[PDB]
């Protein structure tokens, strides 16, 4: 009976599990985490490398930020002391090409105009808008230095970071790999005066590649100076298998791999079928989308995945190999993109034994009323929202003031969790304002946290309390 | 019907709501917590700045604290390196004016006798009093060093502050913003070998500008010395929009300005006719004064802000304009008042939503239930608040020993929360005396943390499930 | 009637109330807890004040702890710069005598015996027993250097401290207010090779005085060198009022004081008739030992205090003076001891009115309940001691290896608490052994972490819950 | 009757308790955890000491791992400056043979191939694989140093280790107690350019000895390069008692020792009988196996401890006490083993009082039903393990990007309970990609942290408040 259909198709579900898992478990085995903080930290909490302390994760100053130039990344991406030419990393990875230099810069006399103090500026330079996005050839004349190119020019979209979240090119410069002018370069930069005064956002960014187990990372590196004159760095880092091809180990990865894009196709077509045999049939039954949410997702990594990978990966071989830059960025972009939502199915990939692994017993009918009387949770879930928020934006008002952790608002709303939590850096709060707000914190984590607490639980309690006479009410 | 009546009015809640958000949202764009920050820190954990460890935010010595004169705030403060007078801050924001140095001083031989060791002390000093206030002009002389004068002398207020919360002014001197006799001011103060041996507090305040988003922001820095011999340092902070006028988009945010000043207006009469036809039909209904708070919040910031502001902000581009510092204090305390209190109100402002998201079901109709049977919550709050400020009290007497987190009474109450909530750094704790009170802490998370959980939850629990029942009494 | 004869004697612990609370908030203001830690740190969290990190509260090799005498506490406990003799403590405070150190030392070859490696050691030393308790008198001898003395030869008792807990004086000096020959000693120490090899405890102590608000201070200082080979210090503090006798204040707090003394000896008696009228009356009644306990607890400050300190202040006003220095330390352990229980006494002092602010309502009836249903509290209070003490144990035992937070047994016992409270340092755990013993810490947060939640609140609602039909069985 | 059978019995759980206690007692005072901090970070988290910050807890760089051998624990274990040879371990302390070093190493040009970059790489290096074990004996050849053995070629076994978890020996070094050439043999390494480069774990082990309380304890190192091309380091610690045998107090130890092994042995067979006269009657009992676990735990240590250690203690003494070096890791590791089950066994042999101290009332009623209907904790603990492991396995995913705490993949299991709890350092999670995942955090403090609580608490609540009526329909 439906015992030999559903576990037929339940074995499907218990191998196909594996299948993308053996992908993940094979694509990335465990040590590929080392493989990120081992190969990043290298840079980030390393200091600034003058026998000072500050890291590059700590920056403030302005020139500070070149001591990052000369004495951080650049000597951090490195040349090797063995002894044509043949260039490794750190005896075991591998660069490829050099990185590209990016900016961003804005119209000079645009806006920020006081009335009476024109006297002391003659022009000043406002926030970094939709409408900034000006182009500014003016000299010392090499060449690209004053350059402007739009990212329709350069070829993947732009970056999108915390506070802007734009696009647009200032600049560009492809890097060397030759340490000597590398250097000479910000040295032709003093030459220069370097780029920046009243830029936004600085855009050093590359990719590069293990040769051990063949893996490839990518480089994305964010500074901003938001427009209030401060300096606020920071990172992105994401890790790549570049091709699905192995010299090695492929036809096992290959393997199952060509086999599952027809397995999930037979998936892909059953359900569609079904929606028209039930349409408000799944309306209002909240056992629908759930199942058919990995549809879309899944499709999303199988389409686009080898579209946009296999095509480019051919000149990926050339325009690599010449000393000039091939761009991934874009690419990995997506693979990113990838990665993100491929593991996000993998939970409901994962959870699909969640409804398998209990058809057994009354365990299996009561969970249904757990989430089914658990409606309730939606009921007074906004009046803590708003509550929640409704500090948080205060929080966001009154401690607009110096402290971290808050005011840019979307923060708040996690700093508004991590409390409850724990883990406050609370030195800070109290000597904001004596009174002002640690009343707040106590109101907070007075209310909230008394008046959080059961209303979860009750209901979660009751109606499960009540389960119990609700499973009672079968025997 | 009322759905008209309601809504309309709703629909001025609903508007009126992005309103003053808009004056908040546009008055404030989220990067102003950062420009506290940013523009912070390059002071306060910025080192001494002698290639030495501590910052402003650890002071001890009291020579150590000319190393703040000197290597910190001074050169903090900055001039800048480009190359008539032209002065501009960091290339961004802007300085106006010169800080204001004010100090504290107090009787000598007032108290602290020792009877026989009379010998060993000709003179002492004690706390600093309401009698305190003793104003000394003895040399060396140059001019204001020894000059006392009074508040009422000056213009603003004194300034609050942890222990002491007074108001007097020692001494004064206005700044140079000359670094070279700024310094030699001091340097002179070395001819006078400065101003402090008992001094309590010692005020160093002004206030600055940034150009671009044209906001404003005030600095005012408290260093008290308790009469016991101590330093305890601190800071103080608010940013500002200085003039609602901005030479550009101040009629963006001046289309509303002017609006709703009649727009409330509309609400303050309203209900005032109701005071005198419900009286006592609001006393007991607890849905009464909330409402009616804002009454009073909205036109605290109404009244006095053009009021106050309006005035002065004439003289600033004047008293400002010449070397000569205008005090901006008094009135951004104000704008701080001002700052303070509107964002208060946002929350009631915010949560008249909160009775308006829920007309719609059972869910409108439960809530009403559950503070109306909270009122057991302020039944044993006070054996807890007690019992809270027993241990509490307890731990003054107790950990007026050295600890931090204590012993400030005030603090002990706060330190009382943020142990159940975590964080404590307990090496202390234990370490004061090996029995005590560690047993204490044991108490106390014993207790507290098992008698305090459910006394909550139980009483929030129980009507609740009894509302289920209370919402079955309708069914 | 009653509402008459209470109340009066409710007056009287109202009024009483605040004397006890004038005496601790006259005797200590506030600012007493910064006059600890503010004339802490000076020393502690100083570093070694070499220009090295490293300071007191982290000390490891044994030279290195002299370079805590010479560069620490020697310069730190100081002499002062102003230009017969006259010294003062940074102009503030005021130093008296000077310090006395002590230390121990057992009997050489005493235990510790391989018996095949005699041939590598010719003598040995085991753990400082009560049996250890041995004199060297053997040089090289200056005078006292090699002098034992019993703690009985000497005057008060010993030192408590974490692993030993015992008494007894190894040698002794008296320091010098001279900052010359006080380092000379240390170089004639050196002439000495000082005193320390299989040394256990080393005593420097000695006290001091503020002459601001006259209160008074002790320094006890432990550092003790297991017999394992290792370095463990600490500190010891007190504060203390030395003469209730005030120069100036003192008729204020005098005022009361006598007053009091036989104010509660009208409440001994009245109960200790009492006692004879109702003997099991008060047995099972639970509502008797509480009431009484203060009565145990007010004598013990009330007969001992005036009984010690009136008595040996006299000599400390002489033996101070000279150069010499009066051991006041016994007497401190007293005010100690005093300022101990004192508070303790007065959290039951304060719940006096928690069984007085509830005469009032069906509030004050049900809390009878509360405690009187919450006898089961201490029914599986055993099965979590049991298996509190049960992981300890095996924590002891299992992370007896290298871990802090453990293994003092004792101290297992908090940081088995610590734990579900949060903080913990979790690196150390796991990396003692992958296996061994992370399931544990696993174990424990599952388990206890879940078993230990509702087994409070289950009891704690239940019966509550319980209260309210039991509530309602009075309606 | 019966109380005269299971008292007998009881006492003899009694005594017997204290008796293995006693053994714990005895062959472990309370000082033992200090004996391994105390001469731990002595050589951990002292820094690399060059002035230079970073200790072994933290070390990156390969080279830098050499400033680990010069500089570390080359000075670290010592030579002692007093005035034939004569050394010991700060006149503490007890050295033997000296340091046996190994390493490892895998087959050059085995795999990691690029398919074009051939031009670019003449060779790789792929992970440490059960076929990695490759055996280079290329030079340049002094003796040993290229030199691979077997570990049965060696004697003990490999080390386990997170992830590898191997055996092998690649090449070996005997340490020299001479502090000349224990350097020289490094410069005889860079005469060699020490062993490694594609190297994965480095060991460098060996086990001391205290002379006081004759304890001893073992030394083992591991430094992991993972094949990405990372440095992890890290530790093994464990103390021991070599011999039972003590030259002073064995007898004391000693005495309950030959007796207890006949005591438990009079345990052994007793139930042996009552397993075929009790089969399936133990089966669903739930009261069977923990009672007869210790069974198995108990011989565990019994059989092999003196099996194995009374074996090779004796050439201990010889093939120590020549300048070579006995390996006692394998006897230590079983020590190891000993000490942990031992340990394990602690526990349960604890909890016998657990049923014991219970049999009294209706206390010991009720705790039968405890368990007896947590039977629904096993229920729904899989619906948390999946959606915890789901999280946790997503966070793998999603956060094999940069980030500690995560990503090997049992890890991940823990920072998966330690977030619930609490600590975590969240900086990290957000800024990996400022979408990603801190939803995540969000969903999951949100929903675990809401879904998780009562789901334990209610089922604890219910059928106990159940077990009320439960107990109630006793009466
Ligand atoms: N007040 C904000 C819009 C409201 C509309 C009602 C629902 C909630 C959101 C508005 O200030 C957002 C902004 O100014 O950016
Ligand atoms: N005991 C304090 C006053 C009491 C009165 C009763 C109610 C509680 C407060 C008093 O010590 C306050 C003070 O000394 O400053
Ligand atoms: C360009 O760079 C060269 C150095 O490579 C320098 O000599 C020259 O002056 C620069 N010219 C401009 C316009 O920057
Ligand atoms: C070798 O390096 C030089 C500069 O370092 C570079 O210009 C050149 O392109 C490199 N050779 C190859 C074949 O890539
Ligand atoms: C005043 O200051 C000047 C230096 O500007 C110094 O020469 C003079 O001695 C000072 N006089 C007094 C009374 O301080
Ligand atoms: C220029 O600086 C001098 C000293 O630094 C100052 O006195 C002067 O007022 C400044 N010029 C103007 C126009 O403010
Ligand atoms: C005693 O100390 C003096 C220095 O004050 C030194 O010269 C003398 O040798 C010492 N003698 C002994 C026995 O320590
Ligand atoms: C002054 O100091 C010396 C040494 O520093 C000391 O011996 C003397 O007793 C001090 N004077 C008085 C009056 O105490
Ligand atoms: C062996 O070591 C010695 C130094 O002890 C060195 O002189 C010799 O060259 C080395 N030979 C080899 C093959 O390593
Ligand atoms: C003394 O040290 C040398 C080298 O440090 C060593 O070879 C010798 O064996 C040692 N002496 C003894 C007796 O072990
Ligand atoms: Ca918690
Ligand atoms: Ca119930």
């Amino acid at each position: 009976k439906y015992l030999k259909s559903v576990l037929r198709e339940l074995v499907t579900y218990l191998l196909f599990l594996i299948v993308l898992c053996i992908l993940t478990y094979g694509m990335m085995s465990s040590n590929v985490y080392y493989y990120t903080r081992m190969m990043s930290q290298l840079f980030l909490d390393t200091p600034v490398s003058k026998t000072e302390k500050t890291n590059f994760k700590t920056l403030s100053s302005m020139e500070d930020f070149w001591k990052f130039t000369e004495g951080s990344l650049l000597d951090g991406l490195y040349w090797k002391m063995q002894p044509d030419n043949r260039s490794f990393i750190f005896y075991e990875n591998l660069l490829l090409g050099v990185p590209r230099i990016r900016q961003l810069r804005v119209r000079n006399g645009s806006c920020s105009i006081p009335q009476d103090l024109r006297d002391e500026i003659k022009e000043c330079y406002d926030v970094y808008s939709v409408s900034s996005e000006d182009r500014a050839p003016f000299g010392p004349r090499n060449g690209t230095a004053w350059i402007y190119t739009s990212e329709k020019d350069l070829n993947g979209s732009s970056h999108w970071g915390i506070i802007a979240t734009y696009s647009g090119a200032g600049y560009y410069l492809d890097l060397s790999r030759t340490r000597e002018e590398t250097a000479a370069q910000v040295a032709s930069l003093k030459k220069n005066v370097w780029l920046d005064r009243g830029t936004r956002a600085t855009f050093i960014d590359f990719s590069v590649y293990n040769a051990n187990i063949n893996l490839f990372c990518v480089v994305r590196l964010l500074v901003e100076f938001p427009a209030t004159g401060g300096v606020i760095p920071s990172w992105q880092f994401q890790p790549l298998k570049l091709i699905r091809y192995v010299t090695t180990f492929d036809f096992f990865l290959a393997a199952c791999e060509i086999i599952f894009c027809f397995f999930i196709f037979y998936y892909v077509v059953e359900e569609i079928l079904e929606i028209r045999i039930h349409k408000l049939h799944y309306f209002r039954s909240f056992w629908n989308c759930l199942d058919v949410v990995i549809v879309v997702l899944s499709v999303v990594a199988i389409g686009i995945n080898i579209y946009r990978t296999s095509n480019v990966e051919v000149l990926l071989q050339f325009l690599e190999d010449q000393n000039t830059f091939p761009n991934f960025e874009h690419l990995a972009y997506w693979q990113i993109q990838f990665n993100n939502i491929a593991a996000v199915t993998v939970f409901f990939v994962w959870i699909k034994l969640f409804k398998f692994i209990n058809f057994n017993r009354t365990m299996s009918q009561l969970s249904t009323t757990m989430s089914r009387c658990a409606k309730d949770l939606f009921g007074f879930a906004i009046m803590f929202f708003i509550i929640f928020l409704a500090y948080a934006q205060l929080a966001y008002l009154v401690f607009g003031t110096q402290v971290d952790d808050f005011s840019t608002f979307q923060e708040c709303i996690f700093t508004q969790f991590r409390i409850i939590l724990g883990d406050i850096n609370f030195a800070e709060i109290e000597e904001a304002n004596r009174v002002l707000g640690p009343i707040y914190f106590t109101t907070f984590v007075f209310f909230m946290f008394f008046i959080l607490l059961n209303m979860f639980l009750a209901i979660i309690n009751d109606t499960y309390s009540e389960v119990k006479s609700d499973l009672a009410q079968q025997k």
